[PDB]
């Protein structure tokens, strides 16, 4: 009963990537001056270009311009070499007021925006009650990421913006639970200048990169190690590969572990239940698995446009619940503590503060950033 | 143990399921002249507008424009009030060459042309093999859009392109088989002329759409039937909401059930893992299930750029396995039948053939369509 599972990331500089970014940037600078503005903003690119197109309705003066620019200079992409350059890339605006389609309301009364269903989970694989495969992967960007952009010196000149990740891990399954044995397989593709090659690049990724994010003992000589394996990685972002926001929704969420409903997080504020009824889904996945009440736990909450209640909602512990538990009780003991109406949702996860864009790379979860309350997890019993 | 679950699709003219269509429309156009086509064919649209975008290798010589027009206008917008017109819209075409980045190799050698992974997934829960609640709400959408665009008496002059439907199943688990008990809610947002009112609107959807496709004898009169619950829906389409490929990827595949692993299927030719290693693992999942070797089961594969064997292969029936089989035993099977080299996968599934426009509404799993190879199980023993 072992069994191989993968999960993968992509870096800042992934063009899909990009484009959750900028969408979550602009959200943010609306935010900030108006915390009711209603954002709806998806970004696309290709070849010199960026475009930002949807739905805002806001009192707030964004130089929408600007915040693009801005973005795309901080993730590095300055040179038409690498793919993109901030300083000369054409910025296209196509933003409109949000769709026109009385009776006053309180915050509990406030209906769904659109239909849909959110999943929400957690496991005791690892300390961020995340899968151990996406953990590992989602590090290994990251790191690169943080290194590339914040870093100390030309250790890391060569280091272009664009990458991806892939790490395969062996488990054991005993009663549902799931214990990692092994990290099988770890691939690494990084962009990088001309004047390095691929031997350089395995040497600094594995020591600096890999050993750095991924346990030890999970690690042995048959470990395989992939690093640029389908050779040179000198031409990307937008200039190799359309992005689009809202490509990610895998990497954003849970790996390919759990599920998903299919909703896109980027560039929406919160009244999108896509968005925060999926980061509520989180809290109670994570609540019910850091009480001891199961060792996994998957939650789906579905919502019809218009109305306030949800129209359902579904926990499944995998047959892993404590003695005396069953996803009966959780349910009722759910319904007890956490309100998944959107109004009460959104004041009860601080949800109209600008702090969307440090989510826009690295994942939604699994985050120990204190302006997530979505990882904070509630005692239950 | 009873649970709710949910799952949605939506309608043709969807402004994501639109885009979705024109970019596999592309895709077909290419492999019609040219069945070596390299296509990754990304589509964007909001009021007045639809942009291209994307990598194309190929001898076809395509008129996109024409192709885009002819695709908008057979889904029905002809007109502005109706949120796109397919005869004054701008169409903007940004198509590049692939990028760059060679020895003899045999069909066998070809390399997945990036790393990723993918799932498959089928249930006995319906003759499809499909989760229950996909099939019913799939069911809705596909029959407003065939009344609409392929009946077409006054009978529905009022309906227009745009809509999305939501049902809700009861089920009851039993040693991980999933047993419908009955439909819970149905929801179905349309849009409509100006000149008809809400109540002739689910009259005729509560008798010519449900009760056509929801089986009776899983309906009762607690099935809570919701139709245009947030109120009139006339604005629709681009004019209210953006649409980009790819952004429905789980109404394109299996609802909320099993998993997925992130790529989009629409506007990219076979040689993309993410779509042509999703085909066969549905494939394989389907076989399983069919041959009675379980009742439900996922598949997972994974691939690494550059390398022809998957990285990895993963089989769960849910503790549904037939005596005498078990997970390990089923992937030492589907090792002995199928291969996933992605040179072999295409050639065995035919899909090079341009068969991908009928994939990009209404699902692309569960499907009757001869031409879908992938769903046209293999007895396995
Ligand atoms: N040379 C490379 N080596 C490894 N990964 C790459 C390379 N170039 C791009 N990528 C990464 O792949 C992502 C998807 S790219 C999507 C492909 C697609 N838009 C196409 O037109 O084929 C795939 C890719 C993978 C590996 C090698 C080369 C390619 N490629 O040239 O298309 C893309 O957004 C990058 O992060
Ligand atoms: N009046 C309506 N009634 C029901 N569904 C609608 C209506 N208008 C659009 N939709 C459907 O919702 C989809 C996503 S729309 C996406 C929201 C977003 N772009 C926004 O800016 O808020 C959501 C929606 C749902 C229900 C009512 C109204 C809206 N809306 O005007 O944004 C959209 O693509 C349509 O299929
Ligand atoms: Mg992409
Ligand atoms: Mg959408």
């Amino acid at each position: 009963e072992q069994f191989l599972f993968s999960s993968e990331s992509v870096c800042s500089g992934h063009p899909d990537k990009l484009c959750d970014q900028i969408s979550d940037a602009i959200l943010d600078a609306c935010l900030e001056q108006d915390p009711e503005s209603f954002v709806a903003c998806e970004t696309c690119t290709k070849t010199g270009f960026i475009m930002v197109f949807g739905e805002i309705t806001t009192k707030a003066n964004v130089n929408y311009e600007r915040v693009v620019r801005e973005t795309v200079k901080e993730i590095g992409y300055d040179s038409e070499e690498k793919g993109l350059d901030y300083k000369t890339m054409d910025v296209i605006i196509k933003l409109e007021q949000q769709s026109n389609q009385h009776v006053d309301k309180n915050v509990e009364d406030i209906g769904a925006g659109d239909q849909g269903m959110m999943f929400g989970y957690a496991t005791n694989e690892t300390k961020e009650l995340m899968p151990l495969t996406h953990v590992l992967a989602t590090s290994i960007t990251r790191e690169l990421d943080y290194i590339r952009m914040k870093g100390v010196s030309s250790r890391v000149g060569w280091l272009r913006p664009d990458g991806k990740a892939q790490v395969t891990v062996e488990y054991n399954c005993k009663h549902g639970v799931l214990i990692p044995k092994r990290i099988h397989t770890i691939l690494v593709s990084v962009q990088h200048d001309e004047n390095i090659e691929n031997e350089e690049i395995r040497e600094f990724v594995l020591e600096n990169v890999i050993k750095k994010v991924c346990p030890s003992d999970l690690m042995d000589k048959e470990t395989r190690i992939l690093i640029n394996p389908s050779g040179r990685f000198t031409i990307g972002g937008p200039a190799a590969d359309a992005g689009l926001t809202g490509r990610k929704i895998i990497v954003d969420t849970y790996g390919g572990w759990g599920a998903h409903g299919g909703g896109a997080f980027s560039g929406k504020d919160a009244t999108k239940v896509d968005r925060s009824g999926a980061y509520m889904a989180r809290l109670v996945a994570k609540s019910i698995v850091f009480s001891g009440l199961c060792s996994r736990c998957l939650v789906q909450v579905s919502y019809g446009a218009g109305i306030a209640r949800p129209l359902s909602l579904y926990i499944n512990t995998f047959g892993t619940a404590k003695d005396g538990y069953n996803d009966t009780k959780l349910l009722e003991i759910v319904n007890k503590v956490f309100d998944f109406r959107p109004g009460i949702l959104i004041k009860q996860l601080n949800l109209k503060s600008p702090i969307f864009k440090k989510t826009s790379s690295g994942g939604h979860f699994g985050r120990s950033e204190k302006e997530f309350l979505w990882e904070k997890p509630i005692i239950l019993q």
